[PDB]
C-alpha cells in the first residue's frame, strides 16, 4: 500500500501511532512524507533516525523547516529555542543524519500513480519539465560540499515571478520559495511571501496557488503539506493538503492512495 503523511514536525509518537494504525509494513508498503520532519515537536532526532532507517520504503521531500535545520547545523542561522532542535544538533550521529537529509529531493514524481509531491505544492507558472529541472538545480547545491553557501543565499522573498531567464541567486531563491514556502498567488501566478492565514481570511486578489490553473495540476494529482491554516480543507479534486497541524495541537493525517482513505492521529499536546 501507499501512504502519504503531512508535516510531522518532530511528533514522533503521533507518527508511530498513525503508522501502527495502518500497519505500515516496510518492504510491502511505501511512505510518502511532505517534509518539515523536524522542529516545534519534541522528537526531531527520533523522526530523522526512523525515516532515514526506512530506506527505499520512504519518499521524502524537504520543507522549509528541514532547510532551516540544515542552516543552523552549518552555522548559517541562529538556533531558536522554540524549535527544540538542540538534541538532534548535539547528537553523536548528527553529521550522518543531516548529510543524509540534505541529499533528499525537493520533488517526488510517480508516473504510474500520476502523483506529484512537494512541500508547498507546484506553482502554476511551472510545467512538469521545469519543476523537475529546478528541483535538480537546488538538490545539486544542497548535496554538494559547498551547501552552506547556498543555505546562506536562500533567504529572501524576491524575485517572486518565474522566468526561465532567471539566473544565479534570484533563480535559486525563487525555486526554494516556490517549493517550500508558497501559499498564496496573485492572478498572474506571482508568489506572495507574507500571508500565512486561511483562504477565507486572505486579502484581495490573493488566491491559493492551487486555485490557479496550471499544467502540472491538470495532468497530475498533487500532494503537499506546509499550509497548516488550510487545515487540509478546501482543495479542488486532485489536490491533497495533508498538513493538519500536529505540532500545533491539531492532528497528523495519513492518506492511503489505493482507496483514498484517510486516517488521523490526534496530537498529544
Ligand atoms: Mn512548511
Ligand atoms: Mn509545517
Amino acid at each position: 500500500a501507499t501512504y502519504l503523511i503531512g508535516d510531522v514536525h518532530g511528533c514522533y509518537d503521533e507518527l508511530i501511532a498513525l503508522l501502527h494504525k495502518v500497519e505500515f509494513t516496510p518492504g510491502k508498503d511505501t511512505l510518502w512524507l511532505t517534509g518539515d520532519l523536524v522542529a516545534r515537536g519534541p522528537g526531531s532526532l527520533d523522526v530523522l533516525r526512523y525515516v532515514k532507517s526506512l530506506g527505499d520504503s520512504v519518499r521524502l521531500v524537504l520543507g522549509n523547516h528541514d532547510l532551516h535545520l540544515l542552516a543552523v547545523f552549518a552555522g548559517i542561522s541562529r538556533n531558536k529555542p522554540k524549535d527544540r532542535l538542540t538534541p538532534l544538533l548535539e547528537a553523536p550521529d548528527a553529521d550522518e543524519l543531516l548529510n543524509w537529509l540534505r541529499r533528499q529531493p525537493l520533488l517526488q514524481i510517480d508516473e504510474e500513480k500520476k502523483l506529484v509531491m512537494a512541500h508547498a505544492g507546484i506553482t502554476p507558472q511551472w510545467d512538469l519539465q521545469t519543476a523537475k529541472e529546478c528541483a535538480r538545480d537546488v538538490e545539486a547545491v544542497l548535496s554538494s560540499d559547498s551547501y552552506p553557501f547556498f543555505l546562506d543565499a536562500m533567504y529572501g522573498d524576491m524575485p517572486n515571478n518565474w522566468s526561465p531567464e532567471l539566473r544565479g541567486l534570484g533563480r535559486l531563491r525563487f525555486i526554494t520559495n516556490a517549493f517550500t514556502r508558497m501559499r498564496f498567488c496573485f492572478p498572474n501566478g506571482q508568489l506572495d511571501m507574507y500571508s500565512k492565514e486561511s483562504p477565507e481570511e486572505a486579502p484581495a486578489p490573493l488566491k491559493p496557488w492551487f486555485a490557479i490553473p496550471g499544467p502540472v495540476a491538470e495532468e497530475y494529482s498533487i500532494a503537499f503539506g506546509h499550509w497548516a491554516s488550510l487545515e487540509g480543507k478546501g482543495t479542488p479534486e486532485g489536490i491533497y493538503a495533508l498538513d493538519t497541524g500536529c505540532c500545533w495541537g491539531g492532528t497528523l493525517t495519513c492518506l492511503r492512495w489505493e482507496d483514498k482513505q484517510y486516517f488521523v492521529q490526534p496530537s498529544n499536546r
